[PDB]
């Protein structure tokens, strides 16, 4: 790592201090300094995005695509660079880390991709005698400078998620990444600074929470779109304003295995290990309920426990590590508080439950009250639940029996329990032989209730970042 | 003549709850009719049966909705006196101008008819990546759930239609409040509903004032609120939705561009910058409210446009030669009125109409008002048109961008190279070729940028927003 | 209502107008023999004026807007409904066709005007971005489609209304003119259409219907003015017409020896899986291009299935298709049934069984089911079109697949299975227009992409898949600078 | 150049005889020698295609993409040389021979990007009673076996516009080139056996017309894509068989010239000599008719004949050249004599008309009757014919008078005038403010009337190369 970085104010590093110190989260120690940004720059970088939406917008889509490209090809050189920065700033373990450096160049690839293919329409306007003569031509044009906030535990994708249609789509943006996990955002910057993007397309500016107000309130943004917790994203919504908002947030996904299964229960559990244990667990999909049938419960039970007890735990610098640290010792206690709770009203540890420090083990418990906050609060932490069912119908209402509906999966070979599953499982994504831990970067992506307002996905991204521009041309 | 009374409609039936609201005939200022009048009871119980008629309202399929819409297109054309009668009276609108908007209301529904056996789904490829092999990806629309339909009363029929018929062909439940001075277009809607198979609970709409619609903004069991009406009540009503997406349907300062190249066909540009201006005395989110001429055709289209606007007749909205009735109220006159006078007081001239007399506003043209004028800046919603002069495209399109609104604009050219410019650069949700900003077809993409709105509407385009993405990803192996 | 006469000589439609030339053509009973009406039968030189006044319509027609061609469309919704008895009694009599499915076709000769209807105010264009380099920097791509030109279409006697209906409500709906040959042994359906289409206000020649024999049909196929061929028939034919039609673009709607695969895992369903099998093998004594002809059952289920499908087929009941009772009326002619017995005695000969069926008696052929057919036999390879169905047994479900595409033909095929991971490779491995999960490959609904692979067609129908062939993209590049 | 090149049969170099000589058009003198295919080799092609396309099938689409990605490095490495065989093997002056070099790279590029969104879709069934709980999905297969068969004049990229629609659609092909210019394909031949593409995805043989009945007839082709002359494609057609017949041929494509382009003449004659006269008007969009407005008559014909006595005719080597040596010297005694019987007619040769050999002037020519073989027939000459009108109507007339119908241009700022054009020119493609000569590589591309059958531009030759798979699903 280098010892200081800068922000990015239009398109420009700027050394402007040194104040945010960001941590190794493995070993505490302090790993490096940043620019911390005051509402001063904040605000000169929204008036340079303002600045900046007539020279942005006269890009032709090959320069825009030119530029996603330049990206790409600089995110493959610096790759080693990006996971080791990633390793190290969220204790993701290093092969983890390569795993999301790899998706944010999936994610630019799309799209640059994407940048030359933005959708237009025309509509047949003479549907009665009024309007004979009469015809439209739809266009999208940039909705206008759009304000990102993007989470801790994928600095890097989930920032690319939008700052790469933003750059499809010709919206100058400013970016407030992770305050724990800033520097890969501004290794983006230091690539985006490269580029003949206009001056002011861009800035990423680390802030905290408490001095973050105007990337909510400031009425030059047209557009909000917030990655992170529920409980900050809707309290974000109400203080919008006009703009447009966007929201990704959290849930505690639920995995069902049905009775069909018996045979291929090893790549299950392996499945399901991967969905609730990686980078420990904090994924806003990460597999928390496992509802498994009667048939296959005992089967599953014991292969599950011999699975979750193999997982290395450790430093997430060492390639053989499964379980890195949580993000914080205050997060880990926050987990362990609801899992001593529900093991106090009943519930059994039967794989792991050991935490130290930041360090918590790869833990399964079985016997956890529906009611508990363990059940029902987003765990993000290497913690997952095992009940059991008989009837599919009751498996999908105990799914569905959550404030939240992100994504949700079901292992089954039954033609109607997948159709039923896709009719009846309020969420964004049902994933069939999967769990919901999978992402690929071009599908649409979010949640309903109270886990999202909107679609990610480079296409569905665009959609929001743009507005239609119709015309209607009359012919007499 | 209309009914003594009217219902409103609980969980699709007629309630004759009580008769506390009061409908004046927008001309004559005489109670014309009374309506049941929703309390926050009612509202409440509305919400509730909406919630319960999800899965019941899910479960149809898509030609049963259609057929549900049909019927509704047959008795709208069975009832079409009845109902432009009854707009003509509670809006005032020139009957005509009502008759005009009930074919609307049949076009609106029959487009969703329509559409509501071709709501989109889709296949996404997913192989772009080796992790990613062996995984397919299908999509499906659901509906979003329960949704709150707020309504004005310059487009009763129509506007409600945009909601209502898209929330049938996609399956929501809704809960419609009319505007209060005209709800009784609603109220036969609602009978219609009434008449068909829907679950119980798949529609209420409730009469009710606006300092009593507080949970239409505020309850958390509705997952989408529409909105049509002014910008301000809007975007204050942005503010209290909490989680629920909200789409905003709001209004402007519409202008339109006259280019150099129009001397031949004036008098059918001023036929349509008179139309648009004028029509239902200019209460409409797209009437003409501004006009930028250029020096070309200036002076031939000044004449001509005086001409015009003094030629229309106004009056009794009752009598077929009447193009300017009523405005809404006296004191709509008077706000209108005060930016007039404010106007003129400031250098501006009347240059045709200009007498207002109770609620009968002239229509009325002005030259000469400055850009920083009420007049020039707010959403006028009277039968007022600002007429000015420019002599480069740039300097008109500028102009029209002169604004805090952003509904649609018009231009009236035969330069493609201009089209192409008024296109990439007036900063409006439409852009109208060769016609009035006024113009729509109930198909089309509708809406507003900048503080014209938040979303659009037509048919297609509001199902999208009454509706979720669903995915299912497989995963072979 | 009521029971309708047919008239006694139909006319021909010339340019949008009967023209009642000649009472050549007589037309039969298929189920009495006896000749039922006449038509007038158009020979080449009025062929010839249709094509011409289908050229000059080009230009009117192009001009209607887009609502006008609706109102068209709904005009024929609106009068075939009212007409509803007269067209199911007249395809009765002139198809044989039992009048409970000739009602069922009526009713979707309604469905396709309907969708044709809904999709005349939305054919498709669109916008693209054309600045992928340099070089195109400040150009802008707009493309609609415009009518392909007049077009040639020939139907078959088996649905004559709806499978005319797939041609000629498109053809309304994208504007082209038309000339509609149908069916010399059931033109009568066509002919009703014509009357009903010439009240409308289309373009003076934007349609023609004229009855003409194949020996005297070669201008359909040839002449240079269509732009399009559309041709629904057997393969034989199909095939020899490409062949022949010179420059322009050709669509073919062909037949098939459908089969459906039963999975082991459909006991607890076997009485739904045996109805839509007899349905589908069946319907209209077999006379269907999508006709269930092989049944591929598993091992599993086999011996349920068989018992029921026995007692199924002998309950069909056979006789005159006015009777409602009727579900198995005559094949089209005593020749067919002729050829068909004669397939059927090969099979038998080199083995095979008859376990349900079998008579014959001139025209009238018995549901007849078969065990043990070789699957090199005529019987088994080539379109049966005739109430017979063929039942063979497997346990491997690629060995099933293989037998699906072990054929000259690839329309549709049915799979009853609830493996989630079957029906996938079902869908990726049968060489096939169309896979239908838990309902025969018989089924059709009307707004579907519809047609075959291999000897089987080359293009698509359906409402918006035929709109498409019927017209060309036209391209506007833009230039600014 | 090599001093021989191979054939490709399923994948793999043959050297299987030095029979086919290609001679620089220029020199006149043998450049190399190639592999020439006979029937045997034919057939083994088409074997190894059928052979092919279950594993061909079988390849998901980033590999597909993966493919395609690596014959655009390669072009790129390889540019000079490609450009260099192309202005031998064609005549092509060197500087549009770059040109048609960055067109494959285009091509190719498209053809990547469009291999991983192929569309699917879902069909909404439940349209009556009768079919209530269907519900439709179709996605796109591979047609089979394609036959491809490519033109002289842009060697690289007509076949690209062939090549890399079946790639990405997963089709194997077998391609013949022209025997006059089959460098070009036999170097992308050998880069696309660097892929791992199954054996048998594709072959590519040189053979004369006389030999190539096969690629017709045989009934184990699918598709036949042909790109060349009318007389030679609509016999094709009818010899065709049970296969798919698409068809790119040409025409005699018009250009107006509106009342109102005075101001921008140097623009419009700078681009009317471009489309013209551009590897010496042998293209299948050449301008070979100028359609002027009485009004801008004058001016615009005192600028075009000095533009086109400007152009310096010579080696195509030199960059210099504008305008090279035509195909053969055949060709141009064709063309001249067309030209002389119009002038013995009554036409006047205004700018050019000189002939040497294979040396065609560029030659602009007035009065030249409407029944005239210089009018009616294609030219693909450096001939340009200048006439007059003064009714829009007119002029539209003019552009319709033909037996073709490829691309047609029209210069004018009237909204009404375009819109008209767009609507009654019975052409493919109608380029508003450039000459028909305009192409970019992914927009649908292809003629009505006598010039073409079907669409090319990569998304368009996909959907040939693919048929429908509908999958109907009953739910009860
Ligand atoms: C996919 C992956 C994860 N998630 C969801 O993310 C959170 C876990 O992330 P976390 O960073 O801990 O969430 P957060 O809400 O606390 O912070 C996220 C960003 O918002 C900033 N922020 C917080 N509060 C404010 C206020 N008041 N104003 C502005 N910005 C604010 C944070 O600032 P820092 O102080 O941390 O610098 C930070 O930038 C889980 O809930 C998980 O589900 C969602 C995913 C998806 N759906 O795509
Ligand atoms: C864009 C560019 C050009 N064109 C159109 O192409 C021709 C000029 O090209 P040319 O090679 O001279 O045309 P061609 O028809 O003579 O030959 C083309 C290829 O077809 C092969 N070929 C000819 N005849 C047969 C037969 N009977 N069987 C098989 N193959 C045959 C030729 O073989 P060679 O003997 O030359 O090796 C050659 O491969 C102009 O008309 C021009 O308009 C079209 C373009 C477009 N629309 O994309
Ligand atoms: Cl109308
Ligand atoms: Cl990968
Ligand atoms: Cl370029
Ligand atoms: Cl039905």
């Amino acid at each position: 790592l280098k010892e200081t970085y800068p922000y990015y104010l239009a398109n420009e590093a700027v050394y402007a201090n040194a104040e945010l110190e960001v941590t190794d989260k493995y070993t505490g120690k302090v790993a490096t300094r940043v620019a911390l940004a005051d509402a001063s720059a904040i605000d000169a970088a929204i008036a340079a995005a303002v600045g900046a939406q007539k020279p942005l917008r006269a890009l032709p889509a090959f320069r825009r695509q030119a530029i996603l490209e330049h990206c790409v090809a600089r995110f493959r050189e610096r790759f080693d660079e990006l996971a080791q920065a990633l390793c190290i700033e969220a204790g993701k373990p290093i092969n983890d880390s390569k795993g999301e450096v790899t998706r944010l160049i999936d994610t630019f690839r799309v799209a640059a991709e994407e940048s030359v293919r933005i959708e237009g329409g025309l509509v047949n306007l003479e549907i009665s005698p009024r309007a004979q003569g009469y015809s439209g031509y739809y266009k999208r044009v940039p909705i206008g400078p759009c304000s990102f906030i993007s989470p801790f535990n994928f600095p890097l994708n989930l920032a690319a998620h939008k700052v790469a249609p933003a750059l499809a789509a010709g919206c100058p943006f400013v970016l407030k990444p992770a305050s724990r996990t800033p520097i890969g955002a501004l290794i983006i910057g230091e690539v985006l600074a490269e580029t003949d993007l206009p001056k002011g397309a861009f800035s990423i500016l680390p802030a905290h929470r408490d001095g973050a107000d105007l990337f909510t309130t400031d009425e030059r943004f047209k557009l909000l779109s917030f990655t992170g917790s529920p409980t900050v994203g809707w309290e974000l919504k109400k203080k919008a304003g006009k703009k447009k908002v966007v929201l990704e947030l959290g849930g505690n996904a639920a995995a069902i295995v049905d009775a069909d299964q018996r045979e291929v229960l090893d790549y299950v559990v392996e499945r399901l290990a991967f969905g609730a244990y990686y980078q420990s667990g904090q994924s806003c999909i990460g597999v928390q309920r496992i509802i498994a049938h009667a048939d296959v419960y005992d089967a599953l039970r014991e292969k599950l426990i011999a699975k979750t007890r193999s997982l290395k735990m450790g430093d997430p610098k060492d390639p053989a590590t499964f379980v890195g640290p949580m993000i914080s010792e205050s997060e880990a206690r926050r987990l362990a508080g609801w899992m001593e709770a529900a093991v106090a009203a009943g519930a059994k540890i039967v794989a792991g439950g050991k935490v130290d420090g930041a360090m918590f083990e790869a833990t399964l418990l079985e016997g956890v009250g529906r009611d508990q906050d363990l059940y029902r609060k987003e765990a993000f932490g290497p913690v997952a639940l095992l009940e059991r069912f008989s009837d599919f119908d009751d498996a999908l209402a105990r799914v569905n029996d959550s404030d939240f509906g992100l994504q949700a999966g079901v292992f089954t070979d039954s033609l109607s329990h997948a159709q039923r599953a896709w009719d009846e499982l309020e969420v964004g994504g049902v994933v069939i032989n999967d769990v919901p831990s999978f992402r690929v970067d071009n599908m649409p992506y979010g949640g309903v209730k109270d886990s999202g307002l909107g679609r990610e996905g480079i296409r569905y991204a665009i959609e929001d970042m743009t507005e239609l521009r119709l015309m209607v041309v009359r012919r007499r």
